[PDB]
């Protein structure tokens, strides 16, 4: 310690750090303390004028002119935080939302699950055996004996660097051009060929390329269509590693905000939620964009509560709210939700999780999701706001570029005996690479109708 | 007379002069000379700069990376150069020209019937009563009197005037934003939603809708899609006014060529057509791209003659043939023309002109043409390229975007007792504004498949 | 007659014919009559999207934002309207617009005096031998005979053609790439390499080429560079040409307004300019962008008076100001001037016109202007500007591109023995096309300090 | 180890590590190796492509088209690799080579000492007392104890999270809009008017100021001109740092290709530069662009000798050959390398490195390098190319945005007793950043006559 924050902050400040914090790493207090203070100088993930324009591009979301795709690994591992893996998430990441982009007519707003997602509560503070599970490789290892499992402060250092290199790279691929929408569509009729239900998606694969085709036509110059903006964000939930990343940062007009600046938006999660505890008051601090994952058991008023804490200016596209209820529930809970907050005069992003709500452990023993279901709570999440006559604001879906066989379902027919052929996650399942482009062009249909 | 021309083309020019040519106006040779040479200082309709980059546009064309879509009135009268009127034909040509890019996946280069298409050949000589008949404003008046009809050689000044009044507006409507392609498409939807067979093509038109709604959210600036290029042509007939309009232009690169600057594009007709005719010669002569109209008594061997006399060097894009064969004849007598055209090695535009191949006089006493017919001459104009595996190059139809009743079908069911409702036209019959975007849309469909 | 305008505008279009216009031709009334309903049909010069457009950019002028080019022949005759000699028109123009532009360091918007600049104020009513002078092309013959002198109401349209003729070839020539601006300054370095007072201007022409070279260095695409837009302008003189070319137009919001379209820009003279005269109310009747010549004569009082008249809802860059004054009392009237019409909320654009304030017959027996007077006048115009702290909104010098010698002085050294050498013009004295880009050169020194 | 590289790189591979490689620490090997094989699989810190990007740039420089800027700090270190240091070296960069780009009148491509630049080689093996010094922070610590100074293999994973780290932020801030040349410009009039040299660069100031004004005014979109490519580079140095980032990569084309992706642009030392040794045939076998430094005892013979191993395809741009002979010997020796290496057929860049010549040590104690002597070898540089009709490439300085004395001279008049004020770099004197401005002035001038 030696800075001491502006006035207004500094009293906020320390009654954030004084509320308790849930899924919390055990370990040394004076270690940990000293990894918090050198990741105060180093540089950060991402600046503030990125943040700015985002949160320019997530107001268009909030008001009806864009789409939000976040997506990405579940937990990223120090392991496959490589160049291959990165590349491949980043590429069906663009794949997805070029297809997005044309069913929805507007701006698909890029966010990645990456360059930060580390820290993993879903788990039971302890295992069989008596022994610590794995809380992701910002606290542990993955690695099944104590020596590993033990909790780490210096992880922290290390998950910094790997989020450092991770951001790096993406920026590099973004601006390298690998994000040329030509080469893009290419790789998505590739796709649709070698789809098992290929005929069953290219009437809309033929009619992206007709209008691709008909850009070029008219003689547009590939200006802003060579490269592309992949934000990064993960969920704020290590007290240490977020408030280590926290920068002050002198706005263009004259005035000060104080960010977190670890990713371009951070997100509160469910086990975390508490309106008293450390990671709403962080957030409702931090001037980031910020996400709130909401379950079945939220009631519409205790969402409108979230919203009048995290969203105090009324500022449209600050607070999104990301609806995590299963394929059945949402249709049930949803839309209470979304006519107190409409009302209550919030205009935030209304977002899907189809993942997080629709787990559930399989008669292998692996744990999955199925595809359709995933689908339906997507399908059923549009009906809501078709309905209610509000705007659909994003997916948040967990996926992978590599052909790996992790969730039920989708055009290839993944059983239960297809799961241990190749299982790569470091906890929750994720859309195979056909699974996520599949998806994508599902969503399109349901922006379309 | 006072300027010779340089030693390569004056043997060549005087030669020409020599020539008979058909379709010529019965005057006065010592005022029409007078006319001639006053016409010879004047501004040109054009400038040599326009007619090379629209023979390195019409060389793309040639070589199948772009559509010409040629057309407009039959005749221009100088009391239907008005600017609603040339508004509408603009508009339409337009409107067309968009649908024409997203079903052809290429530039549509826009060529129109105006700023010079005055002169009219189909004519007997005399007419009934002993009279001679109206062969076009630039020649006399359309009064059925020997007063009017008399031929005036002052009418070819009042054709320069009327034809540098038309191509100063179409300019002016082109860059004045008349030609904006999302405008362009909100009339589209306002023809498909108040057309008969509106559900007919509103597959393709809420397609288009789409594209034009997906380059918006790529994020493309306007630049190239707030103005378009619109050329003009008309059939270079008049020997005297096309003479007058000869200009030289030095290249910039260093070398000097001889233009007709009476128009971008000019073209030689079926009645004009002998080997050694004037027009002809007069056409080899000029560097300006080339028509030629060919009807179904054309034989393979005398098609590959004329692109040898007109194209001497090769340059694809140069010559464009143009078949007006009929309905019928079209499938029977093209592919042998294609087949010898291509095998000597001349890249010619393949257009097809459905108009003046198949005109009819009807029970009612009126000359028209019934549109399925027309329609038919380019579905069996394409299934010809398609079999031979060759480019169709263009169209090349007689339109007006005023609501006439000229020909006979179309979505509103145009009878023959319709036809005396409102008829406007010089001489041929032309597509009613809604049958000029519906033959857009079906040539579209035969673009895809 | 048989189309009446809206009811707002009816009563003040009779209130307007009826009074006295001055400097009109004596000539047969059902004659000219006839003409004015025959121009009341055809193609207007200009289209009213235009003049919103130019509206826009005078406003910009007006605010301080831009500079106001405005420049040609003293009056166009139909010999002199070839394709060569607007080509140095417009190439004098552009040269000129684009040094203005560097050392205003702001757009030079371009008006030229073309496609109208036909009528003739300056003469007195009969001349010599009783014989009625030359009144320009649009009423009379040059030829000094009673034959060709008689007032032809026909010229009206001998006129108009060769207006529409002009407009429509500086369009062709501006889109074609003879306003692309690296050739421009390649033909200024020729300019400045070859003036006897060449390294006088080379501080200037050398860094005009190095802004030249650093634009293409920082890697900006030529797309606003490639062409340019020249707008036209003449003295609305005549009350059958102007009230002939009326033309109303729905704006695209909704309401229409009534434009001359003769022109873009309209101004009125220091001969007609009589409060309750035809041409002040004509003027305040359309909505053309309107000048108004001001000579020595003016009072701040009723130069506040023409501005309530024509500017009355104080639409910035509505009326034009246009100080000629002479070189000597430049100085002494204008500030009051500007000083009276500043306080009376009207941001105007003040105009310099160096031209019909200094013309005086030399000994020679030709009338003439001394180029240092001419420039001096500009040069006390931008003093009165930087003392009493307003902009100097444009320049508006007669000119020609030819090699002619009209006026005395400049770099040549021309003397008046050198006058009748080459002598062209139909009225005032013009700028030599060196004393042209030599006055470019000064007055944009005179806009840096 | 595991992966082998394809049978034709694989031999000179081996053929490579087996030569002698100088200035290497002193390390366990198996440690080091096990380190190696960590950053073997981590995230490059740039991408083929970009790298493929800049060797295009590159030969734009050899064939006089373009000029390269590349500085920054002598040494990185781990304390001075933050926000705040990194966006002010990032700046002065940008803010030089704005100013270069108008002097050259032509691209100034920026290269950036950063993201590597730890390895540090000026030193004598042992220090006094018998004590090992410091060899940059990706060898040993910068504490002057032998804990510290204990060569420590796991600091090249610290170096390589630092690089990371770094490289992301200057893509970032890039992107981010501070190289907005408008903002740039601001900065540059606010380091002339505050410098105590103020008015003697206020000319060139004032003309730069002028030519933005112009590009704003001619109407162009900020396109190119909102954000600027910074390459990375530093001193290939370290075998295993090198070695480990080390990447095979397919071209678009087809051929694959290796690349050192620990930077865009690696270069070879004057202590490391032997024909024979690790270095130089490391160099040879990478695809990377290669510079190579060049002293005083170069012959003209062995620089042919190096240009034929570095550049064996005789690729423009390849090669890049750094001149670092002193103020004096400049003009002596280098005429003959030039001479010599162009008649061989090499397009190099012919690039200055004013800085590792002249550095002498003061009366003060502290090592220092009087800016007088710096500009002069510059001078000199631009003389010899000048005389000999050949493209000075680039210059190649050590500088700061950091208001450190380092440097005597300057305008601000640094004299030695100014040096203990404040010092901060880990090895060679750098320019102050009025020094850095204030040279690129002077360069940039150069680059005028
Ligand atoms: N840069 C634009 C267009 C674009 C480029 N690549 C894309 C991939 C997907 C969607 C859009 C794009 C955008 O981000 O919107
Ligand atoms: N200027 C482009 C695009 C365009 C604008 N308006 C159009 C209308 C129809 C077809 C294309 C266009 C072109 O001529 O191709
Ligand atoms: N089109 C821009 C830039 C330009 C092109 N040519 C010019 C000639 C002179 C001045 C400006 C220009 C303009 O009118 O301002
Ligand atoms: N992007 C262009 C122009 C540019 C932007 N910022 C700059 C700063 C310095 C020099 C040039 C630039 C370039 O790199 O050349
Ligand atoms: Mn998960
Ligand atoms: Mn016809
Ligand atoms: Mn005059
Ligand atoms: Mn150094």
């Amino acid at each position: 310690d030696l800075p001491p924050l502006p006035e207004g902050m500094q009293q906020q400040f320390e009654d954030t750090i004084s509320r308790d914090a849930k899924q919390q790493p055990t370990w040394d207090r004076a270690q940990a303390e000293n990894v918090r203070k050198i990741l105060e100088s180093v540089p950060p993930i991402v600046v503030a004028p990125e943040v700015l324009e985002l949160k320019q591009k997530l107001a268009d979301v909030a008001n009806g002119k864009a789409f939000l795709l976040q997506g990405g690994d579940c937990a990223e591992t120090f392991e496959s935080n490589t160049e291959p893996h990165i590349r491949a998430n980043v590429k069906t990441l663009l794949q997805m939302a070029v297809v997005l982009t044309y069913g929805a007519s507007t701006p698909v707003i890029k966010m990645a699950r990456i360059a930060g997602q580390y820290a993993k509560p879903r788990s039971s503070d302890l295992d069989g055996n008596g022994l610590p599970n794995y809380r992701g490789d910002i606290v542990n290892g993955v690695e099944a004996t104590p020596e590993a499992r033990r909790h780490d402060p210096a992880r922290m250092i290390r998950a910094y660097a790997n989020a450092s290199a991770a951001m790096n790279l993406v920026r590099a691929l973004t601006s390298s051009g690998t994000a040329d929408l030509y080469r893009l569509s290419e790789w998505n009729r590739e796709f649709v060929a070698n789809s098992p239900a290929g005929a069953r998606y290219e009437a809309l694969a033929r009619e992206i390329d007709s209008g691709l085709r008909f850009m070029e036509a008219c003689g547009v110059s590939d200006e802003s269509l060579r490269a592309a903006d992949i934000y990064c964000s993960h969920e704020a939930l290590l007290v240490d590693y977020e408030r280590s990343m926290l920068r002050l940062a002198t706005d263009e007009e004259g005035n000060e905000e104080l960010y977190d600046l670890s990713a371009h938006q951070l997100w509160i999660g469910e086990r975390t939620r508490g309106m008293d505890d450390f990671h709403v008051n962080f957030a409702s601090m931090i001037s980031n964009p910020i996400g709130i994952k909401i379950g079945p058991g939220i009631t519409p008023e205790e969402a409108v509560a979230y919203a009048d804490k995290l969203d105090p200016n009324f500022e449209p596209g600050r607070l999104t709210i990301v609806a995590r209820m299963g394929h059945d529930k949402v249709r049930s809970v949803l839309p209470g939700v979304i006519q107190a907050v409409e009302a209550s005069g919030h205009k935030v992003i209304w977002q899907s999780d189809p993942m997080h709500g629709n787990t559930f452990t399989a008669s292998n023993g692996y744990k999955t999701r199925h595809f359709d279901k995933v689908i339906d709570e997507v399908q059923g999440f549009f009906e809501v706001h078709r309905a209610l006559g509000t705007h659909p604001g994003g997916i948040h879906i967990e996926f992978t570029g590599e052909d790996v066989t992790e969730c039920l379902g989708g055009a290839e027919d993944i059983t239960d005996v297809d799961l241990p052929g190749r299982y790569e996650s470091a906890c929750d399942p994720r859309l195979n690479t056909q699974q996520s482009l599949e998806l994508a062009f599902l969503v399109a249909e349901m922006l379309r109708n």
